[PDB]
């Protein structure tokens, strides 16, 4: 167990192990930045604000470490290190969660660059790279947005802050909607990975226009735009919305064509106009996957089937579980303690 120490930085205890210095605040918990002298990296140390208070925040203390703990890929966020000051389950409180600190994220680029149509191509391909690996897993990111993905100086990509949000946080004019499937924002159907495809379209019309594809003022808005852009849906799709008002609410509204790409995305590749056509699907049984959309022609310059990993098995029945707090406690103590630190 290697030697911790206290101090106080803004109005918050942080006991940390002596290789983490020069902890300086930064911004669910508290965030410093830190000089790792183990490894050489500058890092986030996050330690997690009252992760037991209740079941729920209990389990999703739980869920959050299994769900970090698993990820290693290239253009996904990793684990470097997890820890707490307490030597026993007893004395247990504190979780603190270690990752490469990141700089400038999607939107530091987006608003305040040019960007080719190559640098599309290699984002664009590095997100779907990472999403492959994720939903072999069964994992859905379900929160893909410019402010959820971190660029280098030399235009690589990693995939954070996975979806593990309140009516509030969604409502009005707001970017944490903008990138939604319309069947998640307007609780259509169960949802799977699908959603996040719809996302990476949002994404890529944005670096392509370099504007908000969706900006709704509001749910409504949004359909309304998503609906001029895509068409309306056929009796098909509408079988498929469970809710009884929503289908009518659907079937209030005009009918309305799919309209030509290629006139909205005034004088993009061709190629990357197709491949937004295959993204940006109403009905979710007929998108592109990640794996499928590795293997279209806008990516041919990058696209390696050797060189595209999936993710080792994934068990999520702990979902299903109706564990006390003290249990989530216990199962979350165990998994601090079996950590084994990447290479
Ligand atoms: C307005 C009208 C629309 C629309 C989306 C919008 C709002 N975003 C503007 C465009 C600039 C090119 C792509 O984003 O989709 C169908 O009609
Ligand atoms: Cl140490
Ligand atoms: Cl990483
Ligand atoms: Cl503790
Ligand atoms: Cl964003
Ligand atoms: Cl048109
Ligand atoms: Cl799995
Ligand atoms: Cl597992
Ligand atoms: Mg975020």
């Amino acid at each position: 167990r290697p030697t911790f120490y206290r101090q106080e930085l803004n109005k918050t205890i942080w006991e940390v192990p002596e290789r983490y210095q020069n902890l300086s605040p930064v911004g669910y918990g508290s965030v410093c930045a830190a000089f790792d002298t183990k490894t050489g990296h500058r890092v986030a140390v996050k330690k997690l604000s009252r992760p037991f208070q209740s079941i729920i925040h209990a389990k999703r203390t739980y869920r959050e470490l299994r769900l970090l703990k698993h990820m290693k890929h290239e253009n996904v966020i990793g684990l470097l290190d997890v820890f707490t000051p307490a030597r026993s389950l007893e004395e247990f409180n504190d979780v603190y969660l270690v990752t490469h600190l990141m700089g400038a994220d999607l939107n530091n680029i987006v608003k305040c660059q040019k960007l080719t149509d190559d640098h599309v191509q290699f984002l664009i391909y590095q997100i779907l790279r990472g999403l492959k690996y994720i939903h072999s897993a069964d994992i859905i990111h379900r929160d893909l947005k410019p402010s959820n993905l971190a660029v280098n100086e030399d235009c690589e990509l990693k995939i954070l802050d996975f979806g593990l949000h309140t009516d509030d946080e969604m409502t009005g004019y707001v970017a944490t909607r903008w990138y939604r499937a319309p069947e998640i924002m307007l609780n259509w159907m169960h949802y799977n990975q699908t959603v996040d495809i719809w996302s990476v379209g949002c994404i890529m019309a944005e670096l392509l226009t370099g504007r908000t594809l969706f900006p709704g003022t509001d749910h409504i808005d949004q359909l309304k735009l998503i609906l001029r852009l895509v068409g309306t849906p056929g009796a098909e799709l509408l079988k498929k919305i469970s809710s009884e008002s929503a289908r009518n609410y659907i079937q209030s509204l005009a009918q309305m064509p799919k309209m030509n790409f290629a006139n909205v995305f005034i004088g993009a590749n061709p190629l990357a106009v197709d491949l937004l056509e295959k993204m940006l699907v109403l009905d979710s049984d007929k998108r592109i996957t990640a794996a499928q959309a590795l293997a279209h022609a806008y990516f041919a310059q990058y696209h390696d089937p050797d060189d595209e990993p999936v993710a080792d098995p994934y068990d999520q029945s702990f979902e299903s579980r109706d564990l006390l707090i003290d249990e989530w406690k216990s199962l979350t103590y165990d998994e601090v303690i079996s950590f084994v630190p990447p290479p």
